[PDB]
């Protein structure tokens, strides 16, 4: 239910405003935002919405890295 | 000053970052720094905000005060500005 | 011009653990170039080391292994080196 | 807390020259003084075994970094950073 990513936020201004209002859903909530590599944890109301979120993250940052797929990154970062 | 810096004890209310971006922040305003200084995910964060216009600073401070009543404006303390920025 | 070695260690919470790493684990000719945390609840740290004698690297990894058996040599993993350096 | 506080915190500008941490661990610190914190300008915490040893530690810290800031004096700096 808590899914973690690693992104390189664009230096383009208003990117986080674009991320909150477009990349994420209304019921989705950011649970982590630690440092331009940024670690971010997002909680999902339903697991059936994860795949579409992954696609939107790839549009925002093609350099995105899903943490939960690599166990070592999960143990080290989370 | 077009870049302003604050100290906030981020509320545990869900969607706080969305609340800060859409309500505490202006549509033409951007955040330039988001760095914790405390540790856990529950922590004290140092935030930097850039305003489109300086006239919106007084009203911005009030929005930050409603978000975290114990917030601290750094730009008006030379000691904290020199140490944290 | 120079080569450095970065490690991930679950640094023991015992007091004086850094003196042990500097004196017992690290050779007198070797120096530390990076000490940065990755998480807390203050466990994981990235420690970068510059050795004057590359031939002593094998012995270094042993002393790091005895210090923290959870040692991870960052330089081996491709994804870890690019992400963390 | 005239002689009963054993955890003391400082803000130092570490020289980026080699062996600085070895110089700080051996030359600056005392034999019974143990490090308790080191986070990035770096905030450092040391626990003494004897409060009388504090004077010498502060003197040696001033030599290492004249720009050092003993945090415990400022209750504000103590609250925000610890």
């Amino acid at each position: 239910m808590k899914h973690y990513f690693i992104l390189n936020f664009p230096q383009r201004p208003g990117a986080l405003r674009e991320f909150v209002n477009d990349v994420l859903g209304p019921q989705d909530d950011i649970t982590k935002f630690e440092y331009g590599t940024v670690i971010i944890g997002i909680q999902l109301k339903d697991h059936d919405d994860l795949i579409q979120l992954k696609q939107r993250v790839n549009h925002f940052d093609p350099s995105n890295i899903y943490i939960n797929e690599n166990k070592m990154l999960y143990s080290l970062l989370i």
